[PDB]
């Protein structure tokens, strides 16, 4: 199990946001400790890219974008299972220290994306996602978003999608000799995968909105943030950068 166990050993420990708990809800809080939790979250989405098998074959240059434009959506897919995990679902699991329950939801202002994320909270456990097809589809999430024009290595960043998605076969294959038993899963699988890039949109969409105004909401963006945000959200949400859907 070479490479189920190296996913094994880089998956991220827990991360926190460093969120007041003890203060009553407030959206100008709420965001501010989203936007930590993000940027902390993001810090470890590097690390574990970088030692991620093949990683490091892609340009110095595609490695660094296509984590960046994957980030919204790894933290999304992360952010169902650990929801699915720990609460069943029954609240969004940011972090232990930034639980969502609806209120929480409404007064961030990203309520229908919460919902949406709930129901994907949900599909883990209705489609009884295994933690072995949980870390692999997570890594193929980080292969699934590219700019129209090309990266720098293209067909390297082909290869690399290709083993990944070859390595999700050896998952569903093992222990299930019946090609159409193989095939039905595969289809569910890559149906919940596409259903994270929807959600990683609206997402985008909202932050985009939200740092323009930034300076009219009280929120704090961090400086890396806001540097992606103005940077590369634009060129996803212009259209420049499309998610690699299967169907
Ligand atoms: C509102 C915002 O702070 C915006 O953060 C980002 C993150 C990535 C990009 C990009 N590219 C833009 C904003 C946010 O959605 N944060 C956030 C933090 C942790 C999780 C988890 N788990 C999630 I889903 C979202």
């Amino acid at each position: 199990p070479i490479f189920l166990n190296v996913l094994e050993a880089i998956e991220p420990g827990v991360v926190c946001a460093g969120h007041d708990n003890n203060q009553p809800d407030s959206f100008a809080a709420l965001l501010s400790s989203l936007n930590e939790l993000g940027e902390r979250q993001l810090v470890h989405v590097v690390k574990w890219a970088k030692a991620l098998p093949g990683f490091r074959n892609l340009h110095v240059d595609d490695q660094m974008a296509v984590i960046q434009y994957s980030w919204m959506g790894l933290m999304v897919f992360a952010m169902g299972w650990r929801s699915f995990t720990n609460v069943n679902s029954r609240m969004l699991y940011f972090a232990p220290d930034l639980v969502f329950n609806e209120y929480r939801m409404h007064k961030s202002r990203m309520y229908s994306q919460c919902v949406r994320m709930r129901h994907l909270s949900q599909e883990f456990g209705w489609l009884q996602i295994t933690p072995q097809e949980f870390l692999c589809m997570k890594a193929l999430l980080l292969f699934s978003i590219i700019p129209v024009d090309g990266l720098k290595n293209q067909k390297f960043f082909d290869e690399l999608r290709m083993n990944y998605i070859k390595e999700l076969d050896r998952i569903i294959a093992c222990k299930r000799k019946n090609p159409t038993s193989c095939s039905r899963r595969f289809y569910q699988l890559t149906k919940l995968l596409d259903s994270v890039q929807p959600i990683a949109r609206e997402l985008h969409q909202f932050t985009f909105d939200l740092l323009i105004k930034s300076h009219m909401v009280s929120v704090d963006f961090p400086e890396m943030m806001a540097e992606i945000i103005s940077v590369q959200v634009p060129k996803i949400l212009s259209g420049k950068v499309k998610p690699i859907y299967f169907h």
